[PDB]
């Protein structure tokens, strides 16, 4: 079949406009999953009061740091409490001569009246609307780990309906889906109903996902497949930076997710130009039509070669495929053969420490560093450079050292973040970006490698499962910020120890670079 292509071209004006078109929609893709840093960022916030919030009521010489401190406890953070208020205005702590022994639990309440947010840096938030705060805490995490779940599941249906129905035509609808549910979902009356809504949205962000790199491979010619993953990588890297810039303008939540939702109808239409995929035309028994769409692809190349192409090599070129892809094959004929069980272990042990390190880390970026917004952009400032620098090293210096300096890198980077003050912020921040730097090497490392590692037969199995442990990975990401309880730097542990254990096991994998 490259013989086909390079009789319409394997590289040329077809796959340049392509792929841009491709990456644009990757690029709002991931807009989408990092919304949620700024739609459902925590503002500051207490008990609503009646000395401090109801206007109307008589006024006083008094401050309003004295109103706040006679009407709310400090909280364990040595800041005001978040979650109580005191039963009645404690008059006997505003002089100096007070000490805490004065009040005691008795004297504190649950915020009976609600929440008063900060509405400085974020007009409305999801976490403000529903309260998502105190004894609902949990909710925000939950929400963030149902919408990986519904990557997880569209990833384990787009597989059987792509097949059956075509790589285009599903994309076509999962940009449809995605707009629609993305819509809805800003427009959500209440916080079940949105989770539902995101639930949706991710089962069709999954589908775009698969369907964009499956389009993208059949395509391009076998020698320039890796750089176009890499450059289908850096889409995700401009998402980041566009991320930052919208929620820069856009400081509330609805708006921001209706105008992160509504490009995906022009994705939608624009989907109908792109041609369908002749391998899967000509494995299917319609000739005809991956006649039409290959001559298409050879006019937008400018060759001549369209009066050359008849149904006759069409049909007996993929033959070979169409005959030896009657096996049915499974995940359990991996690990049945001895040499590829302990390749397969450690290589869906990397996709796992991938998926559960970034979408632990970068959906939190409130932790850590000052300016979420400068953060969030400089994290693709440097996935740029880092993803390409990845590509570089390992067709350089090789796949396992760079895949495991990667992962080590990351990992090292994440865990000094704890040891350093938390005083120092920027040393912090700075930290943190090249740890998520080097977890976007290590995907696109992992990217690469894993297909190299098992012979083509089970190749395909083997990177779907990796890609279903990274998936799984992911939604443990978020739960795991709740044993933030005993300590914020918990999590970073956590966070920072799988990658330096997954990346140590990639030492173990053997070398596929040629000699
Ligand atoms: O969600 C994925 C993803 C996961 C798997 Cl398991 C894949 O196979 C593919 Cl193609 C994409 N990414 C790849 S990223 O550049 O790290 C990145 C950055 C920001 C947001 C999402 C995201
Ligand atoms: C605010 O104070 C006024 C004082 O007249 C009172 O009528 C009103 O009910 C109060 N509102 C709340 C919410 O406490």
């Amino acid at each position: 079949f490259s013989e086909l292509l390079d009789l319409v071209g394997g590289l040329g004006r077809f796959q340049v406009l392509q792929t841009m078109a491709l990456m644009v929609s990757i690029m709002w893709l991931c807009t989408q999953s990092m919304l949620e840093n700024f739609s459902a960022a925590v503002p500051s916030h207490r008990c609503w009061a009646p000395l401090l919030d109801n206007s109307t009521a008589v006024s006083t010489s008094l401050s309003p740091e004295a109103l706040l401190a006679i009407s709310i406890p400090p909280g364990p953070n040595q800041r005001p409490h978040q979650c109580r208020r005191f039963r009645q205005p404690q008059w006997q702590l505003l002089d100096p001569n007070a000490t805490a022994t004065s009040w005691s639990e008795a004297d504190t309440e649950p915020c009976v009246d609600g929440w008063v947010y900060d509405r400085s840096i974020f007009t409305s938030t999801i976490v403000a609307k529903w309260n998502l705060v105190c004894d609902s805490h949990a909710l925000k995490p939950m929400a963030q780990s149902i919408y990986l779940a519904g990557i997880l599941v569209g990833a384990a249906a787009c597989g059987p309906a792509s097949d059956r129905f075509g790589r285009r035509l599903v994309l076509t609808w999962s940009y449809l889906q995605m707009a629609v549910m993305g819509t809805a979902a800003a427009f959500a009356p209440a916080f079940p109903v949105y989770c539902l809504f995101r639930f949706l949205l991710a089962f069709a962000v999954a589908g775009v996902m698969m369907n964009t790199g499956t389009l993208l491979m059949e395509w391009t010619a076998a020698r320039a497949r890796p750089l176009v993953m890499t450059l289908n990588s850096l889409g995700f890297s401009f998402g980041h930076g566009l991320t930052a810039a919208v929620a820069y303008g856009v400081r509330d939540w609805t708006l921001l997710q209706l105008v992160v939702s509504v490009p995906f109808f022009l994705c939608f239409l624009y989907s109908w130009w792109l041609p369908e995929s002749a391998r899967w035309l000509i494995i299917k028994g319609k000739p005809d039509q991956a006649l039409q769409e290959l001559r298409k692809v050879a006019r937008i190349n400018g060759h001549k070669e369209a009066k050359n192409l008849t149904i006759e090599v069409l049909m007996s070129s993929v033959k070979e495929e169409v005959a030896s892809a009657k096996e049915p094959r499974s995940v359990l004929d991996l690990f049945c053969v001895p040499g590829l069980r302990f390749r397969t272990c450690i290589s869906t042990l990397c996709w796992f420490a991938f998926g559960f390190t970034f979408f632990g880390l970068a959906l939190d970026l409130q932790a850590l560093g000052s300016n979420i917004f400068l953060l969030q952009m400089f994290i693709g400032v440097v996935d740029i450079p880092a993803k390409m620098g990845a590509l570089l090293l390992l067709s350089h210096l090789g796949r396992r050292p760079t895949l495991a300096a990667s992962l080590l890198l990351a990992g090292l980077c994440i865990l000094a973040n704890t040891l350093v003050p938390h005083e120092m912020g920027a040393l912090r921040s700075a930290l943190a970006v090249l740890g998520l730097g080097g977890v976007g090497a290590a995907f696109t490392c992992i990217t690469i490698y894993s297909s190299e590692l098992f012979p083509t037969v089970l190749r395909m199995t083997a990177v779907g499962l990796g890609q279903m442990a990274a998936r799984g990975g992911a939604i443990l990401g978020p739960l795991v910020r709740l044993l933030g309880v005993h300590g914020p730097w918990l999590p970073l542990l956590v966070y920072g120890t799988v990658p330096v254990l997954s990346g140590l096991a990639a030492l173990l994998l053997p070398e596929t670079q040629s000699l």
